[PDB]
């Protein structure tokens, strides 16, 4: 008896764009088994997604209920918000998540995208990962999941359902000091409607800095704009269409051989 309803994904992504989808809110292991009986996608916090104006035809699964419960010293549900865990770890005097401050991910999305900063990446903070695939749950170590930059290699159709974190006791004031350095490093970034960095960095470089140097900050298509604050942030000024965002992406790609970090749906 899980909740299934048609929604507009613009309401479920940090960028605030996206057409219609059938949303399945899964609260239990058995409900997950049912929801995955037909073609599906998994939605986390929608912070790395560019959803097109037509939306998607597959069941869109969100993990709630038991998947939002957590114990820092035990299992942590994949539907739990990473920003919550970052603060909870500091409160508990547990170190290991400080380098993940400022990433508005669900745990599952952070695993899929190996979310990280120069200070640490999600793969570093994992001891074990429960993954649902082929109708069953299995437990993996992070070394089995093919992690790289902004990358994982989960089993096909794999849904991350729960993790065990790799944390270490540290004085609370020291954890907070490490977090303050991450905050300082992120000062140049906007906190508006965005899906973070649109483009991946070429290995030697910052895509943001390259966009900046090419003078592309401030360029606009409808309500989609290359941020004046950070060149790699495309922001939604109100009612941008995905069409407008895509057009802006193509405008950048005409000038610079950059690849998207965003996942595009469909
Ligand atoms: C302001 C802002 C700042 C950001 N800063 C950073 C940063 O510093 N570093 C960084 O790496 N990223 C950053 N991001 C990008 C983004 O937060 C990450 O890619 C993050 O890991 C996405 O997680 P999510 O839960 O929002 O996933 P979503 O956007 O919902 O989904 C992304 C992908 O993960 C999949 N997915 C989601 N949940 C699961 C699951 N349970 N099991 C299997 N697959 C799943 C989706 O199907 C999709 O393929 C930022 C984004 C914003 C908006
Ligand atoms: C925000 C994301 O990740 C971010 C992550 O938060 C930060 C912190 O480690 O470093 C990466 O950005 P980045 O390479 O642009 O790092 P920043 O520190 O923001 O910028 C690097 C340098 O470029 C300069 N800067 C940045 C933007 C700009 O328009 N102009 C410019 O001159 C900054 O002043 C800084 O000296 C990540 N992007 C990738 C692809 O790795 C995301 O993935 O969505």
């Amino acid at each position: 008896f899980m909740r299934v309803e048609r929604v507009l994904l613009k309401d479920y992504t940090t960028l605030g764009v996206g057409g219609p989808a059938e949303l399945w809110t899964v609260e239990t292991r058995e409900e997950l088994k049912r929801a995955t009986e037909a073609p599906y996608r998994v939605l986390g916090n929608g912070s790395n997604l560019l959803v097109l104006d037509e939306g998607v035809p597959e069941r869109v699964i969100r993990l709630a209920g038991e998947f939002q419960t957590y114990d820092l010293k035990g299992w942590v549900g994949a539907g739990t918000l990473l920003p919550l865990l970052v603060q909870e770890a500091a409160r508990a005097g547990l170190s290991g998540l400080e380098g993940l401050l400022g990433i508005p991910a669900q745990v599952g999305g952070a695993v899929k995208m190996n979310a990280g900063t120069r200070f640490g990446e999600m793969a570093d903070a994992l001891e074990a990962v429960e993954v649902f695939h082929d109708g069953a749950f299995h437990v993996y170590c992070p070394e089995e999941l093919g992690f790289g930059y902004r990358k994982s290699h989960l089993p096909p159709g794999g849904i991350v359902t729960r993790v065990r974190l790799k944390l270490k006791e540290r004085p609370k004031e020291e954890i907070l000091r490490r977090m303050a350095e991450v905050d300082r490093a992120r000062k140049g970034q906007p906190k508006r409607k965005s899906a973070g960095c649109a483009f991946k960095n070429p290995p030697g470089q910052s895509a943001g800095r390259l966009i900046d140097e090419r003078g592309l900050k401030g360029l606009r298509v409808g309500d989609a704009m290359i941020s004046l604050e950070h060149g790699n942030f495309i922001v939604n000024l109100g009612q941008a269409r995905a069409k407008d965002v895509l057009e802006l992406v193509r405008r950048v790609q005409e000038e610079l051989p950059l690849e998207l970090e965003w996942e595009v749906w469909p």
